[PDB]
């Protein structure tokens, strides 16, 4: 039957993984555990079959599934678009891999009450990674060609966090620009984000120091 | 012909690709930065044809790489180790993830001056992430049964470096000392550790406030 994807109801480390099951149309069902939920999550924690229970977690009923980056890579797999030679690939995965760079970078340094002076040494690292991603957009689409691979999915979620830390970022990255409005025109998409579904914020759990509440940016 | 690895000259990132490598047999080159080398690695920074410029790289002929993910997944995509369907595949990226849990979880709070309250933290968290492996062994040699995938590694790696930080984690948990002495006795592996090639510490960066320097543990 349908798939069940379970996760705090933010956009955290599954929000990439649901814009992917939009554009995919696939059928999913939600287990969201709101914030005064802890307990029910503790519960059902080794209730649910997992072998390492997390949250995110996706069952199938071929698979029973707990980190982030497996799920993301398997659903993508199921579609064929995890790769198709080494080369292809590992080409996927080091996309992957810098994107997860500045979203685990805006992860680290939310919940320190430091973040303040976190911040500002971040944002001087921040425009040499977008600077990567502009020139890799110079002649494609999407960041490997004319077709969307998940990779895609993490930056759009990665583009509209930092853009709650610092507004003016992507000013200077116009290519990167128009990829955000471009995700924002796919069909799919664009129903999703008007949706009922859609889960515009927390950024990250509900008590970070950037990113949580029911707010309002930095 | 052979490729190269490049990294500083610490275990970091890059130690479970370098046992893999190992283990495999492969030949390959090692370009090290020491850490007067800042400098040296800024120069060749952009003129080595990276796409997403940043340590450690692997460079082929077939690739020119990045990320440490990518790298040690292409490795093993080579020599047909990592996976075989789409849930073999997703299985072996949650082990994956499952390690990176309690890797990275050194790192984010290593480098902090708050590091020690930071410990006492990330240790009380550490035996349920360490119960999920000692179940996982209960009747497997290795993570995926009997035979090594590069997920094994990255456990030998994040077992050696939470010992620095606490000698007695494993105490309590039998299978994962067995582990760690099983992956010492695979023959390539015993001969590496005892090699000139092996490079014993920094465990992190040497400027870290835990696993730094040239020295001893916490």
């Amino acid at each position: 039957m349908s798939p069940i994807l379970g996760y705090w109801k933010i956009k955290g480390l599954v929000q990439p993984t649901r814009l992917l099951l939009e554009y995919l149309e696939e059928k999913y069902e939600e287990h969201l555990y709101e914030r005064d939920e802890g307990d029910k999550w503790r519960n059902k924690k080794f209730e649910l079959g997992l072998e390492f229970p997390n949250l995110p977690y996706y069952i199938d009923g071929d698979v029973k599934l707990t980190q982030s980056m497996a799920i993301i890579r398997y659903i993508a797999d199921k579609h064929n678009m995890l790769g198709g030679c080494p080369k292809e690939r590992a080409e996927i995965s080091m996309l992957e891999g810098a994107v997860l760079d500045i979203r685990y970078g805006v992860s680290r340094i939310a919940y320190s009450k430091d973040f303040e002076t976190l911040k500002v040494d971040f944002l001087s690292k921040l425009p040499e990674m977008l600077k990567m991603f502009e020139d890799r957009l110079c002649h494609k689409t999407y960041l490997n060609g004319d077709h969307v691979t998940h990779p895609d999915f993490m930056l759009y979620d990665a583009l509209d966090v930092v853009l709650y830390m610092d507004p003016m970022c992507l000013d200077a990255f116009p290519k990167l620009v128009c990829f955000k409005k471009r995700i924002e025109a796919i069909p799919q998409i664009d129903k999703y984000l008007k949706s009922s579904k859609y889960i515009a914020w927390p950024l990250q759990g509900w008590q970070a120091t950037f990113g949580g509440g029911d707010h309002p940016p930095k």
